[PDB]
């Protein structure tokens, strides 16, 4: 509390008044208040300065704890479909689908599902450096592997030593790999301390050195995604491999809704649960890709396995 | 019409779960937003799907 | 902008202290801010209260 001017009484009739927030008397008989210094803010009755809360997305808060059981459980079955691939690594169905395409194909999925546990925790700079590229990347790797396991898409670029599966989806990654390296050569993220949005609490946040660079990214995704998707959609009815082409339809519609309704909910999530919606989002996405391409086929190799032969196969 | 329906119901659990985060921290107009377009978002998924 | 007190001097010697947020100063050789009514804040300059 604070002294007043009483008006027309002398300097010793003072009266007291409280100090407004951010500002602390902590001495007795003050004639002004303190603002309290950079990162600190009033306490409850105004008698000292206490640290401004710092949020973030945490680890130990049960949004991320539930975020950090789904990435686990994501991964969980992205190594068990590669167990399944490799213990049936002979069987004719393994060997239909590609068999290095699909362990490339289940890497890329857990390194996809393991991005998401890069936006969950106090974002550092290396942090939120490495947030945005790690599930491009990933991601990329991704729809490359799909999107040259289809049809119509490896006869059109064959019309060295190794698979032109591999020279395809090999550029089609670098070309994600270089515009990272141009994002975080020219202009890196970082970590910001902002302080605007809220005057008792710090927020902990990524700032994007170039939003340009971030839409260059995204665009390179959906731009594969609508090819892997168009190319999977002329091929939708033919049967070969349990109805793949379907499946691949079916996983780009699902990224598709997910990226479309992560629009709305990251235009309008403030705070620190603006992580939260990307997290979600990515493992949606991942989830997805991950049924559609393996889940029948993992049923048809381990419970009745009467069709994991090459007719059936077809 | 086993997929128009497997997909209306993934529109709407994907629609609905990804603003969660939109309905736990936010108020005021942008909220209702948040309603609003979960609610367009599955009634357009399911009659499109359906239709 | 209100008037605070300097220790040790007499009454006709006073500081320039800001009005804070929500409480305001209308007139001039003014010893205490006021807060702006229910349903009201205080503009920038805090020399009056808009709703
Ligand atoms: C975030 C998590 C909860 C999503 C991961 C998906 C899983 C819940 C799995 C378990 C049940 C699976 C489904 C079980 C059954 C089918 C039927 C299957 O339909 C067929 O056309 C095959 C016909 C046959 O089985 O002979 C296609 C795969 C699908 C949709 C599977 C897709 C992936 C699902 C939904
Ligand atoms: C859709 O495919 C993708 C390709 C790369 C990254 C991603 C995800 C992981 N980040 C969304 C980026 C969201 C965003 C937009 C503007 C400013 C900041 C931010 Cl954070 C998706
Ligand atoms: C989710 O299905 C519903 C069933 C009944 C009502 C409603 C709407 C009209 N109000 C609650 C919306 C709150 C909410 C709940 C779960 C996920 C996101 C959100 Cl934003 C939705
Ligand atoms: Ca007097
Ligand atoms: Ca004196």
């Amino acid at each position: 509390t604070r002294k007043g001017i009483i008006e027309g009484e002398p300097t010793c009739c003072f009266e007291c008044v409280e100090c407004p927030d951010g500002e602390y008397s902590d001495e007795t008989d003050a004639s002004a208040c303190n603002k309290c210094p950079d990162d600190f803010w009033s306490n409850e009755n105004h008698t000292s300065c206490i640290a401004k809360e710092i949020e973030f997305l945490s680890w130990t808060e049960p949004f991320g704890i539930a975020l950090t059981l789904f990435a686990v459980l994501g991964i969980f079955l992205t190594a068990f479909v590669l167990g399944v691939f490799i213990k049936f690594r002979n069987t004719p169905i393994v060997k239909a689908t590609n068999r290095e395409l699909s362990y490339l194909l289940l890497f890329s999925l857990l390194c996809c599902f393991s991005s998401s546990l890069f936006f969950i925790g106090e974002p550092q700079d290396w942090t939120c450096r490495l947030r945005q590229p790690a599930f491009g990347i990933s991601f990329v790797l991704c729809i490359s592997c799909i999107l040259v396991k289809t049809n119509r898409v490896l006869l059109v670029f064959e019309a060295w030593g190794l698979n032109l599966q591999f020279l395809l989806v090999f550029l089609c990654t670098f070309m994600q790999i270089v515009i990272c390296v141009i994002w975080l050569y020219t202009a890196p993220p970082s970590s910001y301390r902002n302080q605007e949005l809220e005057d008792e609490i710090i927020f902990i946040t990524c700032h994007e050195g170039s939003l340009m660079a971030l839409g260059f990214l995204i665009g390179y995704t959906c731009l594969l995604a609508a090819i892997c998707f168009f190319f999977a959609f002329k091929s939708r009815k033919l049967p070969e491999n349990f109805n793949e082409a379907k499946f691949i339809t079916f996983s780009m519609l699902i990224f598709f809704i997910v990226w479309i309704s992560f629009i709305p909910a990251y235009a309008s999530t403030y705070g620190k649960f603006v992580s939260a919606v990307e997290v979600i989002a990515i493992l949606a996405a991942s989830f997805g890709l991950l049924a559609c391409i393996f889940f029948n086929k993992i049923y048809i190799i381990l419970f009745k396995p009467s069709r994991n032969t090459i007719e059936e196969v077809r």
